[PDB]
């Protein structure tokens, strides 16, 4: 079926939970043996969220190459993403090592450091220009260059230096700051404006390594971001945009990382975002402008 009318048909029949459980039943199951080794217990935030062996990002380190991160490679859309958990106190150095080694330009953060009165991720970037961070285990230096705070998100420019070689690179940090503690946003307008800002930066383009995207576990909000981006790109590329099937795209992405889209509400929100976003992608320019005021 098409998307917008399949949407109305699920709303009127109140069957989002049944649709979402079908996806869970059909999703791939692959081994995650490295993630479960005893030496890696303090490298995982949640015991039931692990990267598959076949798609895990390996650190270029002979001692222990493990990080809870997955490469999602979307062949038809020609887009790749690294999805990862929010860094832990003992994995902040690994995180920036991965960014360096994979040649990423951008980092997309979809959570706040504290939510629901608990820590959802470490403070892994500097908050003042004059107070830089040094990661001694991986030999990297990270400096805040600028910060632009907007109503729904913040953009930062960061400098990452490999202290072994004295090479430096500019990394862009895109921080969505307004996802509610419970549930999903009421309108997708600010989330879509945020996605377009990431796109406009060059961070998603083939001339760079894959963008790194994270929330707390790296499957829920993170899955919503890449699912919406990939579906909108396919609708631009194909002759028949109504042939894009969001459930089939989600099952393809779940071949590379488990658990993407954590609730039936997140599934419904992803449909909403693609539907409203299609309005700009197929020709009406002001659509981005209605989102922006
Ligand atoms: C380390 C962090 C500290 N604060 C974080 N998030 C925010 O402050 C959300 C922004 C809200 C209030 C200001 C405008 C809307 S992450």
């Amino acid at each position: 079926m098409e998307m917008e009318k399949e949407f109305e048909q699920i709303d009127k029949s109140g069957s989002w939970a049944a649709i979402y459980q079908d996806i869970r039943h059909e999703a791939s199951d692959f081994p995650s043996r490295v993630a479960k080794l005893p030496k890696n217990k303090n490298r995982n935030r949640y015991r039931d969220v692990s990267p598959f062996d076949h798609s895990r990002i390996k650190l270029h380190q002979e001692d222990n190459d493990y990080i809870n991160a997955s490469l999602i490679k979307m062949e038809e859309a020609q887009r790749s993403y690294i999805l990862t958990q929010g860094p832990l106190p003992n994995t902040v150095g690994h995180f920036w090592e991965m960014v360096w080694e994979q040649k990423s330009r951008g980092v997309v953060m979809l959570n706040r450091v504290m939510e629901k009165g608990s820590l959802k991720c470490a403070q892994y970037w500097p908050q003042k220009e004059e107070k830089e961070m040094i990661f001694e285990d991986t030999n990297l230096k990270l400096t805040l260059i600028s910060e632009d705070i907007k109503s729904y998100y913040t953009v930062r420019q960061l400098e990452l230096e490999n202290l072994t070689t004295q090479e430096t690179r500019e990394i862009l940090h895109f921080h969505y700051t307004t996802w509610p503690d419970f549930g999903v946003p009421e309108s997708p307008a600010s989330f879509l404006n945020f996605l377009f800002k990431v796109r406009e930066s060059g961070s998603l383009s083939p001339e760079h390594g894959p963008v790194v995207v994270h929330c707390s576990a790296g499957i829920g909000r993170s899955g919503t971001f890449c699912l919406a981006d990939t579906c909108l790109l396919l609708m631009d590329k194909r002759k028949d945009p109504s042939s894009v099937d969001i459930k089939k795209v989600l099952l393809e992405m779940r071949k590379f990382r488990m658990g993407l889209i954590q609730t039936a509400d997140q599934l419904r929100f992803s449909y909403l975002a693609v539907i409203e976003g299609a309005k700009f992608i197929m020709g009406d320019s002001s659509v981005q402008d209605q989102w922006k005021e």
